């Protein structure tokens, strides 16, 4: 005995546990999405975790990690979806190489 209200209450809320086809699916995405106007360039290993945020529709910040050629490190996966209207498009899923300040 225990329900009351929606499972969301707040936004910025860690997740993770591939279990959940979905989530996966977006950060798979994107690796997949990526290889296809970058005739692929890495090697997507595995899922760490994946976040969600709630603004203009449904934000979900998924921290995969891929190896690079000779390389390895963790890409995030940025996916924005659409229940009202089913839907998603990826944003982008890299570990974001810049570094500014202002």
């Amino acid at each position: 005995m225990s329900s009351d209200g929606g499972p969301v209450l707040g936004g910025v809320e860690p997740v993770g546990n591939e279990n959940d086809l979905h989530l996966v699916d977006l950060a798979r995405f994107a690796v997949t999405e990526h290889n296809k106007k970058a005739n692929s360039l890495l090697e997507f290993e595995k899922l760490v975790s994946v976040k969600q945020q709630v603004v203009a529709g449904t934000l979900y910040y998924f921290t995969i990690e891929v190896k690079e050629g000779d390389a390895k490190k963790l890409y995030e996966a940025k996916v924005w979806e659409k229940p009202w209207m089913d839907f998603k498009e990826l944003q982008e899923f890299k570990p974001v190489d810049a570094s500014a300040n202002a």
